[PDB]
């Protein structure tokens, strides 16, 4: 475990995390795809070997000895709201599992369903929260990834409000 288990957040691609391993934002089928899916594609393509895995669930892939966590959040756009809520808040009980299972010390983790899978919703503070209920029990440095300004600072403020 970390010696002071923390939350941070940086924005930057998640393909360049310095941490021990890596949540993927994959889809079910374990296509290259789009999105952090595409950039961990072109980083750890020896990662995709047999890393279909269904919706709410979450199937490490060793890329090396660097592991690769391929997490399917659900898309909105087919899901219903209640439904899907359900499915993203297990998709990342399935990732705090796979991360204490590996015994690292620290991950790096996107929000899944906050791209191309939010069905055209802000849902920032949904993916958050069910981040914080699966890893808050784990003792790895969690390290969240994200892309736009305004995004690391509601992301930042949010760890801030709980220290
Ligand atoms: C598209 C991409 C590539 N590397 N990282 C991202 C990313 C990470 C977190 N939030 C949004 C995007
Ligand atoms: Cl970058
Ligand atoms: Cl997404």
């Amino acid at each position: 475990g970390a010696m002071a288990p923390s939350y941070r957040v940086k924005r930057m691609d998640i393909a360049k995390n310095d941490e021990e391993c890596v949540v993927n934002a994959a889809n079910p089928r374990g296509l290259p795809g789009d999105g952090v899916c595409k950039a961990v594609y072109k980083k750890w393509p020896e990662s995709f070997k047999n890393s279909a895995t269904p919706v709410g669930t979450a199937k490490t892939v060793m890329c090396g000895t660097y592991p690769v966590i391929h997490a399917v959040g659900p898309n909105f756009s087919n899901y219903t709201e209640s439904e899907g809520d359900r499915e993203l808040a297990a998709a990342y009980r399935e990732v705090a599992k796979e991360v204490t299972r590996l015994g690292v010390n620290s991950v790096a983790i996107p929000l899944l369903s906050t791209g191309v899978y939010s069905g055209g919703k802000d849902r920032l503070t949904q993916s958050l929260n069910h981040l914080f209920t699966a890893m808050d029990s784990t003792d790895a440095d969690v390290v969240i990834y994200c892309r736009d300004k305004e995004w690391e600072k509601k992301i930042s403020e949010a760890i801030q409000m709980r220290t």
